[PDB]
C-alpha cells in the first residue's frame, strides 16, 4: 500500500532536484502503466525540444538504455511502444515520480530520476 504521506514526500524530493540539462516531471499515474498504453510529454516541452523527434529514442535509468517510441506530430509528442516495458523492468509503479531530463548527446536520450514511493 502507498500512503498520501508517501506521495507527498517522493514529489517533494523530485520538486528539490532541478537538472542543469532541460528537464520535465511526472507523477506515474495508471493510465500510463499498461501494455498498449501511452503517455503524452508536456507541450510546452516537447515545443521547446522535441520537434522531429521520431522513432525509437533512448530512455536511460541507472545507465540502461531502454527504446521507446516518441513521435511528435499534429502538435504532441507521444511515447508508445516499449515505454510501458521500461516501467515494468524498473519496477516503476503509480505514485513514483520521474524526473526526465534530455543528455547532451548527438541523438535524444531522455535519463530518468525516479523517485520512488515506497
Ligand atoms: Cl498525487
Ligand atoms: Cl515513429
Amino acid at each position: 500500500t502507498v500512503t498520501a504521506e508517501e506521495r507527498e514526500r517522493a514529489i517533494n524530493a523530485a520538486k528539490t532536484f532541478e537538472p542543469t540539462n532541460p528537464f520535465f516531471r511526472v507523477v506515474l499515474r495508471p493510465s500510463y502503466l499498461y501494455r498498449g498504453c501511452i503517455m503524452y510529454l508536456p507541450s510546452g516541452f516537447a515545443e521547446k525540444y522535441l520537434s522531429g523527434i521520431s522513432g525509437f529514442i533512448k530512455v536511460q535509468l541507472a545507465e540502461k538504455q531502454w527504446p521507446v517510441r516518441c513521435l511528435y506530430k499534429a502538435g504532441r509528442a507521444k511515447f508508445s511502444q516499449g515505454w510501458y516495458e521500461f516501467t515494468l523492468e524498473n519496477n516503476l509503479g503509480e505514485g513514483d515520480v520521474c524526473v526526465f531530463e534530455l543528455l547532451r548527446t548527438r541523438d535524444f536520450v531522455l535519463k530518468v530520476t525516479a523517485f520512488r514511493v515506497n
